[PDB]
């Protein structure tokens, strides 16, 4: 026969997918598939929390398969070897997948696509996790932005598209075709520990389609009125909780700009109005950082900017290595790190504060940041996460004059009553928030709580005189 194969990696979902829908106008005997690159699984940047939500979602893309019709199929191995063997093996129509905006992505499309070509297989390669694609956002002189400011001009004076239908009357395949694939396919989905990992930790919100399509409701209709200005502060549970969901496409970005869209349309309260306009912003961040890596590949390689392909990086493995393990000293850096490598998840001031300080305060090369946030994210995204380092050192988009965090003006400003210090750093509970801002504890007091690693003074002078000893010797 002539089915067509969709073929899934950051879009874990049946409804509102762009690549889905277009190949179901094209065919009823549309068949997903999922593909266990080993490049990628076995990437010692590959999280654990990650796979475990990913597993989570692969699940239940089974089901909503076979409700559909047909069913999800699985492999493991090489993308361009594995991908074209199968559709030609099913004499496919066609394959269709959505776009990918990072380097290794890119690469290996551009490979599988090749391939499909030389046996005479058409692939279709559609934008779906943005609501603009790259080339659809560029300036009056046809070019990408480098700047937030004039990127949002343009991004919110674009159409928004909508959500676009979930396929349904799906035609699976028959006994015969499925023999002729046999050999390609794994058995049954593998868990997470035959896979090789382990994680225990929860996650910000269950992984799947539906929870992360219930948490989009939720959110939307309560928490987002009060976004601006609870996403401020790490002890609230002010934001959506639904990166891993659009990490890996647990929910489809229209439904996300819909709902919001939506609630502030029902909404009749400026400040709900606002706090709404607010988070929608959040998503533009997102398509700010991902256009950027698309248009800027190199960004991916560490500090983008001439000056810092150049700092002076001091590189004390110690220091990095009480930083990942929320030894500091600092009360509110390491309240942060036990939540990432205990929950696999961080509030966003938080990781804004402990890569500022990791950056600027431990002064090392911020890509072992940038790895180790890879190796524990749960939304592990290299667009954002590369884009949360650059920034932590204004070496890459959107740069901005030189500046350090102070942990304590942090602390005190965004964690004022210390709550979430003493939630995540149980140990130090006793303590009065007047000390665990300061990160002034007192020996006795302290108890088996390390003292601060580096003097913030000092490292700051230092981190400043390395900047400008480079700046003038330029
Ligand atoms: C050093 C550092 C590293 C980061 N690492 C990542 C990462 O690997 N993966 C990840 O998706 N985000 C990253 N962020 C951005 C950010 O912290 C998160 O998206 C956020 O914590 C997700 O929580 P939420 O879903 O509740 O966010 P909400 O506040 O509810 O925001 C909604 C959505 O907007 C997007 N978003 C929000 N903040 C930004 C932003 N600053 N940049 C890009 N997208 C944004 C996310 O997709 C998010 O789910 C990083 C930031 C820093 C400073």
């Amino acid at each position: 026969a002539a089915p067509i194969l969709f073929w899934h990696r950051r879009d874990l979902r049946l409804s509102d997918n762009i690549g889905l829908a277009a190949a179901r106008a094209q065919s009823a005997q549309l068949i997903g598939l999922f593909c266990l690159d080993p490049q990628i699984l076995q990437s010692a940047d590959m999280a654990p929390a990650r796979v475990a939500y990913l597993q989570g979602c692969l699940q239940e893309l089974q089901q909503r398969y076979q409700q559909a019709g047909s069913r999800l199929l699985l492999l493991q191995g090489d993308p361009q070897h594995l991908i074209p063997q199968l559709a030609q093996q099913l004499q496919a129509e066609a394959v269709y997948w959505n776009q990918d905006i990072e380097p290794y992505g890119r690469d290996r499309d551009g490979q599988v696509a090749a391939a499909l070509k030389t046996a005479g297989i058409r692939a279709v390669q559609l934008w779906d996790q943005l609501l603009h694609s790259p080339d659809q956002i560029l300036s009056g002189s046809g070019n990408p932005y480098s700047v937030y400011g004039p990127f949002w001009k343009n991004w919110q004076a674009q159409p928004k598209p909508t959500p676009v239908a979930t396929p349904t009357e799906l035609v699976d395949l028959s006994p015969e075709q499925l023999t002729a694939i046999a050999p390609l396919l794994l058995s049954e989905l593998p868990t997470l520990k035959q896979l090789g990992f382990d994680w225990d930790g929860g996650f910000p919100v269950e992984p799947g389609e539906t929870a992360a399509i219930a948490r989009l409701q939720e959110f939307c209709d309560r928490a987002i009125a009060d976004y601006d200005p609870q996403r401020n502060f790490p002890a609230e549970a002010g934001t959506s909780g639904l990166s891993p969901a659009l990490k890996f496409g647990a929910i489809g970005i229209r439904q996300a700009w819909q709902a919001a869209s939506a609630a502030h349309a029902l909404s009749r309260s400026d400040e709900a109005r606002n706090s709404i306009r607010v988070w929608q912003q959040e998503l533009a961040w997102r398509e700010f950082y991902q256009h950027a890596l698309y248009h800027f590949p190199s960004l991916a390689d560490g500090p983008y900017r001439s000056l810092w392909q150049q700092f002076p990086w001091e590189n004390r493995e110690a220091l990095f290595t009480a930083w990942t393990q929320a030894q500091t000293g600092y009360p509110i850096v390491d309240a942060a790190m036990r939540q990432l490598t205990e929950t696999g998840w961080m509030h966003n001031r938080c990781r804004m504060i402990v890569a500022s300080f990791l950056t600027k305060d431990l002064i090392i090369d911020w890509r072992r940041g940038e790895q180790f946030f890879m190796q524990h994210l749960v939304d592990g995204d290299l667009a954002a996460n590369n884009g949360g380092w650059q920034w932590s050192a204004s070496s890459g988009m959107d740069p901005k004059p030189l500046r350090i965090f102070n942990p304590a003006s942090q602390a005190k400003k965004f964690d004022a009553t210390a709550t979430y210090i003493k939630r995540w750093l149980p140990e130090l509970r006793h303590v009065h928030p007047k000390d665990l801002i300061s990160g002034e504890i007192t020996p006795i007091e302290r108890r088996g709580y390390p003292a601060p690693i580096v003097n913030h003074n000092l490292r700051q002078k230092q981190f400043k005189a390395l900047y400008n000893q480079l700046k003038a010797a330029i």
